[PDB]
């Protein structure tokens, strides 16, 4: 039944899903070591650290394609939508916002929908690299990977923003799980746009998104 | 008597004022910890360290807008104007140059005129951001801020040039005075170009520069 | 006999010489401290470190001119040609590749031909900076210097890729040999294109290349 895959391809991410990626990335940024002190003792750095988690995919892919990184800061609807989630994650009265979404079922849903945002971001970079370089395979893999796990690759300079400098934990020395899956996804979808992979885009899009959501939900259930 | 603010608006910064900004920046760069040994034992580094103090506003705004940073190096008149001040601040015979402009009254005039350069640089970035993005308020604030206190934001990587690495002192962790005032100026003039702020550009221009000159003069008088 | 310089100017670098530059840079990158452990324990990082050694000139000249750094990743022939030399230098069975090219005569030819590729890279950026800026003297020197010793200038951030962070060893604090010669080459050829230097481009090209090959050969002979 390929009938359901094409219904899945008609999803729009502007309202609900973008907020899920913003919330999961910000909550994960808070749970990092010493992040709570940074917001309290320096809201500016914790906000800019959050923006690097939410828009690290767009910021990195813009630096690689020589596009203006401030261009990501133009969509005031998306920056405000993320900044509001940032304020409620750390500054909500009685910590009701974080304590609510830290609940296991809600954290699973939000984390699962961020993985859905990861797919279109990979395809967005692959098709966008196609508009700058046509059949350039390596360029499509790079920009697609950059939008999939941008925050994972700038993580060395994002840590510098909060004030932590760990020159030993590069993303190329030890590839973390989200960065290594994006690279696999960027490679698979690049083989799709080049027609070297025998499957429709809509079907490969669904099976990769399911294989991704199934893993993180498994990790989150086996962790608690 | 608004007949005085507009006579101030017609000022030109190319001869006198650019040099004052270049001089105050270089002199402030020399007074930093260890800058004297660097020039003597590494003139290339101390020169490149100074260029980030003089044109750091232009460099950062060029990186944020995906403009060529080497474009700042095209104006051979402005680069040579700042380089000669750099050579005379550190290498003049008998140190007559530094000891002359370190005298409290002259250092007040030079520092006060650099603050005037800060205003047009903020407005330069604000109007230049308007050319690339029409009514994007955040882009205008960022670029106008980047030109106002460029060297203050790249201060982390400017320290790396001379050899010092302090990951704990980010401009977003503890905002210094010149950087936080530029941000205040960038926000005000952005509300001006968007007509949310009920005052003419030239009156706001004059009252902001005066509020900026008066503070630094007061700081330098209460410091000595 | 200027008829020999004209024949030297007809050299094409796409087949043989590009590999030599890729070989000498990768081999020099392997002989660095702790580089063998990185490839074995992290092939992704040692590969990206090798790419910074081979295409560091094109990358830095691209960042300085606001050109897309991923644009260097479009020439799939050049990237694969360098990546193949990278895989053999580190993973060849019984280390036969490295042990072969480490032989002093072969290491002298490869390193000598890299010095030739250094020349065209200088004039490439000089003529490329001319395409963007007419008679801007400083821009031509910079981009010509960037392509000549790009890997040497990004050395600080290249060391960070492999995981070593030495903030005390900047290229502007103590200029190494290949970086200080490129700068001399960039200035000389910039005076050539500007016709301030009284010598034909072909002759200055040859005498500079010969002056370059003779030195590194002498260094490699007096070092063993």
């Amino acid at each position: 039944l390929s009938e359901v895959s094409v219904q899945f391809s008609q999803l729009s991410m502007f309202p609900f899903f973008d907020m899920a990626h913003y919330l999961a990335s910000v909550m994960s940024a808070r749970e990092q070591a010493g992040a709570l002190d940074i917001a309290s003792h320096s809201p500016m750095a914790s906000w800019f650290s959050a923006m690097l988690h939410c828009f690290g995919g767009g910021i990195l892919s813009s630096i690689l394609l020589a596009e203006p990184p401030v261009g990501i800061l133009a969509n005031t609807t998306n920056i405000m939508l993320a900044s509001a989630i940032w304020y409620m994650v750390y500054y909500f009265p009685y910590d009701l916002f974080y304590n609510c979404f830290f609940f296991l079922p809600i954290r699973l849903i939000a984390a699962g929908m961020k993985e859905v945002t990861r797919t279109w971001k990979i395809l967005s970079g692959i098709t966008h690299a196609h508009s700058h370089y046509k059949d350039a395979w390596l360029v499509m893999i790079t920009i697609g990977w950059a939008r999939g796990a941008g925050g994972g690759l700038i993580s060395n300079f994002e840590q510098l923003v909060r004030g932590v400098w760990k020159p030993e934990s590069n993303e190329f020395l030890k590839m973390s799980y989200p960065v290594k899956v994006t690279l696999i996804g960027a490679v698979l979808f690049t083989l799709q746009h080049g027609h070297y992979l025998p499957i429709s885009r809509h079907n490969l899009m669904f099976i990769y998104t399911m294989f991704l959501v199934s893993i993180k939900v498994t990790m989150m259930l086996t962790h608690s």
